[PDB]
Parts: structure tokens; C-alpha cells; sequence
DNA sequence: TAAATTTAAATT
DNA sequence: TAAATTTAAATT
């Protein structure tokens, strides 16, 4: 039967489970940080006033790695995509990741595509839409699998 | 003081008045037609079920003419722009206008830019956004003037 | 330089 | 081939 999530951010975790199960993926790491205060910005905080968070997840599937970036938009402010970064370097990810967090706040909660294209090129700056209906916090058991399917599409170029 | 409109379509008429007054424009013609049934389409009718209408308005300002196209989206389905066509030919407008009505329904209430660019080129296929806040059917007396100002911008290239 | 709203190409 | 939803560049 269908799924019911507390927030948008909860659904992103159920996706990781499905990737582990149906799509044979391994989670390398999982870290969640707060978006930084950049300039006179206000969107680095949620409507209620708490720090807005972003979760990065390293993944491994069939001898190839990618990073998943997901922004906390559970307050309904903005509908961003799930970013799929291919070509990340352990030796500089922490710095690249920090620059990404800054750019997201600069562009008012919007992926810095100019930077991402700079970093990983047109074919390395990928992303996947959230499943229709998540605005209602309900997703069918098959829509959740399609979320994973559509992710493998971007990975398979 | 501010304006209150019954529907989105009512505001487009108040714009024409302001263009006559503050921006020295003359209304050449005013016709409103129903969008056609194209294929197995349903958007040529409003939510309540009545025929969806489109109003064309020929305008003259400082020895130069342009056509204004406005689609009836008072049922809240879609938020389209006000099209500003420059380079229209009396000898073929009726046919061009008909093709435009078809394309709008083909693309599911969306301006056929490919056609419009075909017809009037990049510099002749212009448009202007509706004033922020019209979703609430309330517009400030200065926002209505800005609607006309921003229209003259496109006309002045 | 920030956010907020309108628009439209995309996709699902 | 239609509509419906998600996304994002634009603009105001």
C-alpha cells in the first residue's frame, strides 16, 4: 500500500531505502548540515525560524559513485529537485560542498547550476524530480519505486 | 486607491483604459472568440464547463500598431502572459489568429512560441507579465500603471 | 541585493 | 496524445 510521510524531507530517506533494496545501492556516507547565512539572506532559515538543512549522501552502484543533495523545503517555500552529482572528488568534496551551500542561499534556494556545471560539466550535473503528489505527503508504493527508477536513468546517461 | 476585479479577465480591460489615458493609445478593434476544440482536448472549456475565450485587441501608439492577446484563465487553471504581437498584417491576421488559437489548445493553454516566432520573429513575438497580486483580484492604482509602463518597454524594444 | 510572484519548458 | 505536477529562469 501507499506511504505517508511527516515532511518532504522524510520521503528522501525512504528513497535511500528503496535504492538499497530494489536498485542494489550502498550508502557510503550520510551527513546533514545547516545552510549558511550568506549576506542579508533570510531563506537559510525555515518559516518557523529554525536552521534550514541540506543532506548529502554518497552512493555506490555497479562500480560507480554519485552524491545526492537534498534541501529541506518542508516549510513549502520552494520546490527544488534532488541533485545527482557525478564526478565528485573525495580530496575536494568538502570544499566543493561548501561552495554549493553558499550558492544555494545566494540564488534564494536554487541550485547553483553555473557552479555545478563548472564543477562537473553538463553530463555530471544531473538531477531528478520529486514524485508527483509528495506535496500531499502521500506516495504510492509504485511511485516510490519510480523515483528510484528515474534516478537510475540519469546515472545511465 | 486600489482596484478590485471580478475575474482575471476583468483586469485586462482596465489595462486598456489606462493605455488610452496615461499612455496615449487608441483601440483599433476588440473581438473575443472561443478557443476551439482541438483533438481530444479539454482545456478549451473552463472548469465550470463554459467555452474558454480569448480577446484580441488592436492598438495604435505613436505611429505603430500591435495586437494584444489575452486568454481567459479566470478559473485558475493556468497563468499565461499577455502577448504583444508586433508586425501583424490585416490581410492575414484572421488566419494567423486562428492558427494561434489552435496552437494554444495543442500545447495545453500555452502560447505557441514556435509559431509566433515563425510569424513575427524573435523581436516581434513579445509579451508582458500580469501584475503581481492579481491572483487575489486586487491591484494598486500604481501597479496598474506599471502594467502599462512595462508594456511600453516591450514596444520600445 | 534580497525575497516574492509570474511564467513556461519540462516530465511524469 | 492529452492533462497535471515539478522545476527553475525570469522579473517585478
Amino acid at each position: 500500500y501507499n506511504h505517508v510521510f511527516a515532511s518532504r524531507f522524510a520521503a528522501f530517506n525512504e528513497l535511500l531505502s528503496i535504492l538499497k533494496t530494489k536498485f542494489r545501492c550502498r550508502v557510503i556516507f550520510e551527513e546533514t548540515l545547516v545552510l549558511p547565512k550568506v549576506g542579508r539572506s533570510r531563506l537559510h532559515l525555515c518559516k518557523d525560524g529554525s536552521p534550514r538543512v541540506i543532506k548529502a549522501v554518497g552512493v555506490w552502484r555497479n562500480a560507480s559513485e554519485f552524491i545526492l543533495l537534498e534541501v529541506d523545503a518542508s516549510d513549502g517555500v520552494k520546490m527544488l529537485s534532488t541533485k545527482v552529482l557525478i564526478g565528485v572528488n573525495r580530496e575536494t568534496w568538502q570544499s566543493d560542498f561548501e561552495r554549493i551551500r553558499r550558492g544555494i542561499v545566494r540564488n534564494s534556494l536554487n541550485w547553483p547550476n553555473g557552479l555545478l556545471y563548472q564543477l562537473y560539466g553538463k553530463e555530471g550535473n544531473r538531477g531528478v524530480n520529486h514524485p508527483k503528489g509528495l506535496s500531499e505527503l502521500e506516495v504510492s508504493r509504485e511511485d516510490m519505486e519510480g523515483w528510484g527508477e528515474r534516478l537510475i536513468r540519469e546515472l545511465e546517461h
